[PDB]
């Protein structure tokens, strides 16, 4: 009896309640629930079913979104105090500008049963919109089902891994209005999509491995090549196989933010992606050389650069062997993995005067600094990622 029954008093890191050692998803402090089922998973307790007997006054979907039953106010305090755990110190968290609508890239599963994001691999949640994307979701998604529907397109069968059409990925400019569609598909051929869609882009992506990707090769595009998110004074052109700041509405504090925490003139933007810190840094007079080691990446760095009419380097190479003599500043913003420790090794060797990093996963930042002859300075989080337990750090090093 009551060992399956109780109030949730915690949330453990992931963002999931804790009943008496049961974790419990979807919870909030001060519910009062009852386990109706437990299962193992990587061999911790978890509930499958339960009823929530008495709600909790922190209470108020999306894919990922395990902290969207959480008002917002609550999200930003577990955030505050999961990285005060964590860092052992206490840090800001800015709330994001938007909490809705603020997200300028969505996969939704295009499936057998529905269309929208899974449970559960197996089972999709059908969804009209999506509301962290916003309202061009509604609109892609009907159009997305007339298309289907009068071409009669193959869908995912995602039982037997089967079938044509896999993913569409929304993308979409917060401060251009530009929408750009990407199909994600197998090998096959998919019809004209052209006049079923309003969007300035439409792209065909043929996914030729078997992973479970909702990406794939460049296949064939419509309308145009790029669109555009701007960030203050800065253009970013966007395409299906790049990565992009995911939250444009914050992206514009993270930008504010690295450029008023560098110093000098000489700035290494390493790992720098498609330039978004060298570039808003370009634009303001510094000197910037960056490093990445995706190629694709750099070139549209490079044509980032030229749309900017800054004067950037941009330029491929590995953390294994990128130099950082001679520079006042080095951004770096690594990988999951963190910094190798051979370029932490060349930072010690060659101690620039300022390191910022910008990091996602506050653990590693924290296992990196302590490797690093470095103190923190100053340090602040973005709610990068509403309604999901992830935060963003922006920290300067000195
Ligand atoms: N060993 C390594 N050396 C250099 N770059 C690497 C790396 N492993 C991964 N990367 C790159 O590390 C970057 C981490 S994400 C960087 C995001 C970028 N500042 C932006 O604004 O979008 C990615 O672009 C990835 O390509």
């Amino acid at each position: 009896g009551s060992h399956m029954r109780g109030v949730i008093r915690k949330l453990n890191d992931d963002g999931f309640g804790v009943l008496k050692g049961i974790l419990v998803p979807f919870s909030a402090p001060g519910d009062e629930i009852i386990v109706e089922r437990v299962e193992r998973v990587k061999k911790r307790r978890v509930a499958s079913q339960w009823k929530l007997v008495r709600s909790s006054p922190l209470r108020v979907k999306c894919g990922g979104c395990t902290l969207q039953h959480l008002n917002y106010d609550y999200q930003l305090e577990f955030k505050r105090k999961k990285l005060k755990r964590i860092l052992g110190f206490e840090v800001e968290v800015v709330p994001s500008p938007k909490i809705f609508g603020h997200r300028n890239r969505i996969d939704l599963a295009i499936t057998k049963d529905g269309i929208g994001f899974r449970e559960k691999w197996w089972k999709i949640v059908d969804i009209d919109e999506c509301p962290v994307f916003g309202k061009t979701s509604r609109e892609a998604i009907e159009r997305l089902k007339e298309f289907i529907e009068e071409e009669k397109i193959s869908v995912w069968n995602i039982k037997k891994d089967e079938g044509f059409l896999r993913y569409m990925v929304l993308r979409e400019g917060k401060f251009t209005e530009e929408v750009m569609v990407n199909f994600v598909t197998k090998e096959g051929n998919l019809p004209d999509p052209t006049n079923y869609f309003d969007f300035d882009s439409i792209y065909w992506s043929v996914n030729r491995s078997k992973s479970d990707v909702s990406y794939g090769d460049i296949e064939r595009f419509w309308g145009k090549e790029f669109i555009r998110e701007r960030l203050d004074d800065v253009d970013y052109l966007i395409h299906p196989n790049s990565f992009f700041q995911t939250n444009s509405y914050q992206a514009v504090n993270l930008v504010r933010k690295v450029s008023e925490l560098v110093e000098g003139e000489k700035i290494l933007d390493m790992y720098s992606g498609v330039g978004t810190f060298g570039i808003y840094l370009a634009k303001r007079g510094f000197n910037v050389k960056g490093f990445d080691s995706n190629e694709f990446a750099i070139e549209m760095a490079r044509r980032n650069v030229e749309i900017n009419n800054v004067d950037a380097e941009f330029e491929v190479a590995s953390d294994r062997e990128v130099s950082v003599k001679g520079f006042d500043t080095v951004i770096v913003d690594p990988p999951r993995a963190g910094l190798h420790p051979r370029l932490v090794k060349r930072l010690n060797r060659e101690k620039p005067g300022v390191i910022v990093y910008v990091s996602c996963n506050p653990e590693t930042f924290a296992r990196d600094v302590k490797m690093l002859d470095y103190r923190i300075d100053e340090i602040v989080a973005l709610d990068m990622f509403p309604h999901t337990p992830h935060v963003e750090l922006v920290a300067k090093l000195v």
